[PDB]
């Protein structure tokens, strides 16, 4: 199994793209490579790549490639998220899609034409770099359709289920057309798993792109319900992956745990190492799991304001570049993770019913319901991750 | 009076701040100064200056100073709009003020603290350039409070009349604290003159900052009502300036026609020279008028998409730098404009009733109303710009 990090530049965070300092980048990647990690996930900014729909900036693309080549110096494999878009509570949107220029980020024909232009130019650059493996359409881009009572986007783009599929096929198809050897994905917060009317569905997750992705974040629901120190905190990503496996009709469908982390809302600094060890140990046996990518590489500088406070301390390194206790715990897990001892599950899968075409009824799997509490209870008592099963 | 241009970079428009090519900037400013123009208005981009509330980028400030000094090489006076903010239908907003981070651009205490920080660092840099004269708060920044039926901002910030005053006093106060020798202004679209419940009022306009500013655009209302070729199109800026004079209780209050232009919705290319000369002739006698600034210096490149189409052709120059017919017409008017022969107006001012404290009733002055129609009628009949007079309503 591959083990890597979501790259959050220590100097400048993603605002570093405006004043790119490749030697500072190299010091970040040296640290990541020193831990034993083998890949990073990169996040270029949409307003810098494409400040007007007809202006895809060549120097912005040059900057992306410089960072790709810096990672290659330290033998780090790279994937790039194309449309960011959304990062750590902030939306990076070019002026031609906001306020007076509002349209629909999933169905407006000119917006889609701009998105495919940017994605095509990115893919044409990235296919030439030997350590670049592929692209994700954008970081949790489906949140621009979020409509849940506790998480609904303030300038939401209306979108049907079929609209969502057509948008994915357009973006992923453009990547494939320009970069046939690449692998391509989309990623999303867990509204896709848990919100019945969310237009991006589990069907989309297990059928579009090269692997099913999961982002696993316990601070919104799992932590509030179950609390600090509870086992559900460390079983959550395995649960999400078993849910992804339950939804798939293909036993060969690979999985990528593209985001997982330890929010200090419910995992104190002094529990972080143990959280890293317990979480990682419960993932090694996951069938089909190709990679785990930690959020994030480096603490966000406290000189940057207005983040939700949990975002600042998600790094494996402090902002000054010092490895944190969970960083060393991760290095120790790398042999077990690389080898990934399969365990063939002979359990009785916990069943749930939910609609394939529409995603209706998927809220039965929510961390607030009985099914997840029962899953965690059985995983703790047996020590073995239960399978899940979607009634046919 | 002074005559200048709102600077719209030919190579890349305002997106040129990301890839600043000072030799391209020199080429634009050379054309502007060759015409006889003596100043420019500059628009730095808020997301570039302050991508995070805690990060005012010194390299972005350096780039602003570089353009100020490039204009000094052609003896061009400079003012800088601090918070942009709004430019030609586009909003340039840092991520920390939008969507999940939405607050209030006029009343949120942390937003204001961020705004004053940026304004202070800008003022501190600009006060050391000899050709920099002052700053405007931001281009038409009150449009973030717009609430009119035909013009309401889709993510508007709720704001009272007193909120508006407090915000201006905070921003303008910061500029004066850091740059005592400077002159400072705010500018606005004509909602301030014409929309009864717009929280920025004519009272604010004639009392805050160093001079009353006017932006004069005929495409939204004057053109549609009166049509191509009508005299109302060329009288409109003088009307607005006489309205500004009427609201002011101070005869010494200066005026700045900070934006005026010739939109092709109602002024064809082949009418632009005549529009320029007629408009400018009706302005030379305006009491207190210190400067006129044309929107804009250079046509927007058609390689840039999704602009309202009228925005592309507002330049004095084509995008590749050829002077347009109105540019040469303006160059001829320059002796008459520098000399600015005053005229004592001995007329009976046309009266209107509106509220000084709240701005209520100011819509009687709208280009859709009878007052503006009679003003134009009398101006055409006599050849003299009529004065206006405010009768303050009780409350």
């Amino acid at each position: 199994m591959k083990i890597g990090a979501n790259y959050t530049p220590s100097q400048g965070w993603f605002h570093s793209w405006l004043d790119l300092d490749i030697d500072a980048t190299r010091r970040d990647f040296e640290g990541i490579a020193q831990l034993g990690l083998d890949h990073v996930r990169l996040f270029p900014l949409w307003p810098l790549l494409q400040p007007n729909r007809g202006l895809v900036r060549p120097r912005a693309l040059d900057d992306v490639v410089s960072v790709v080549r810096a990672a290659g110096e330290f033998d780090l494999e790279v994937t790039v998220d194309a449309l960011n878009g959304h990062l750590s509570s902030y939306d990076f949107l070019p002026p031609w899609v906001i306020t007076w220029h509002t349209s629909n980020l999933f169905t407006d024909p000119l917006v889609k034409a701009g998105q495919t232009d940017l994605i095509s130019q990115l893919a044409t650059r990235l296919r030439e770099e030997p350590n670049a493996t592929g692209m994700t359409v954008g970081n949790e881009f489906p949140q621009y359709a979020a409509l849940a009572p506790g998480h609904h986007h303030p300038t939401r783009s209306e979108c049907t289920v079929d609209d969502a599929q057509t948008w994915l096929e357009t973006m992923l198809g453009t990547m494939r057309d320009q970069w046939p050897d690449g692998r391509f994905w989309f990623g999303f917060d867990d509204d896709l798993w848990f919100v019945d009317d969310h237009p991006f569905t589990p069907r989309h997750a297990v059928t579009q792109g090269s692997a099913t992705t999961v982002h696993s974040w316990v601070f919104a629901q799992v932590g509030p319900r179950f609390g600090e120190g509870h086992p559900a905190l460390t079983w959550f990503p395995r649960y999400l992956l078993e849910l992804a496996r339950a939804w798939s009709h293909d036993p060969e469908r690979p999985l990528w745990l593209q985001e997982v982390g330890a929010p200090r809302t419910h995992v104190p600094d002094s529990s972080s190492a143990a959280f890293m060890t317990t979480t990682m140990a419960s993932l090694t046996s996951t069938p089909g799991l190709e990679a785990i990518t930690w959020w994030c590489s480096h603490d966000v500088s406290r000189d940057l304001l207005d983040f939700p406070e949990l975002e600042y301390s998600l790094g494996l390194f402090t902002n000054d570049g010092k490895p944190k206790p969970e960083a060393l715990a991760l290095s120790d897990m790398l042999p077990d993770l690389h080898n990934a001892q399969p365990q063939h599950q002979l359990d009785e899968p916990l069943e749930f019913s939910a609609n394939w075409d529409t995603g209706a009824g998927r809220s039965v799997c929510s961390p607030m319901g009985d099914l997840f509490a029962q899953w965690v209870d059985q995983a703790e008592q047996t020590g073995r991750a239960p399978r899940l099963a979607l009634r046919p």
